């Protein structure tokens, strides 16, 4: 069964901002997704170093990004710590609210869409490129989730019964039809060579078929 949640005032804001606002720079978020990731690691490697039982769903940490043109999707996917139900539905947008109303309130006084990252919220930049991201996340501990949102104001959260990925999180970009140049592997080489050089696990590059 699916619910359907209302996002917060302020993150429906921003997103209408994001897909609405006239800016060029949209390679962003990749980085921003990649960065994501590589702290998402960070946190269940730092857990597994007291409870090494934590990596019983996956020792393997790294990064893969996968494109579709089939599907017209990019997926970036993680081995990472994961997202709970909770997390979804309300403890990330509480975290968020903060940082979302300061990178408002700093796009007014002369700041950039490439700064959202410093502001703690750059999930949301997948909106410069993608008309729906759907999440696929498993947290220990929780059951595996898939969450949707075409923006609009809503998001959606169902369990996922879908291929079980033991732990971690893929984000799956369906791209706007004009934004399929995402989907070119020397394009994405560029962005992640320009600004993803120094992520510490190994980022993959998957190949079309
Ligand atoms: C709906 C939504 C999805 C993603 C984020 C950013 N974000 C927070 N926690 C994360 C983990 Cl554990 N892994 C990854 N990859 N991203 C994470 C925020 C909101
Ligand atoms: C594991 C992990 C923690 C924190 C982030 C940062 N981060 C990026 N976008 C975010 C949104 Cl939209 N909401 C919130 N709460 N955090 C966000 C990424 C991964």
């Amino acid at each position: 069964e699916v619910e359907t949640f209302a996002f917060q005032a302020e993150i429906a804001q921003l997103m209408s901002l994001i897909i609405n606002t006239f800016y060029s720079n949209k390679e962003i978020f990749l980085r921003e997704l990649i960065s994501n990731s590589s702290d998402a690691l960070d946190k269940i490697r730092y857990e597994s170093l007291t409870d090494p039982s934590k990596l019983d769903s996956g020792k393997e940490l790294h990064i893969n990004l996968i494109p579709s043109k089939q599907d017209r999707t990019l997926t970036i996917v993680d081995t990472g710590i994961g997202m709970t139900k909770a997390d979804l539905i309300n403890n990330l947008g509480t975290i968020a609210k903060s940082g979302t109303k300061a990178f408002m309130e700093a796009l007014q006084a002369g700041a950039d869409i490439s700064m959202i990252g410093q502001f703690g919220v750059g999930f949301y930049s997948a909106y410069l490129v993608a008309e729906k991201v759907t999440v696929i996340t498993k947290h220990n501990d929780d059951e595996q989730y898939a969450w949707e949102s075409s923006a609009g104001g809503s998001f959606t959260v169902r369990t996922d019964t879908g291929e079980p990925m033991g732990r971690g999180t893929k984000v799956i970009l369906h791209l706007k039809e004009d934004q399929t140049e995402y989907l070119e592997e020397r394009r994405i080489k560029e962005i992640v060579k320009k600004h993803s050089q120094f992520i510490g696990y190994p980022i993959t590059l998957f190949v079309e078929k």
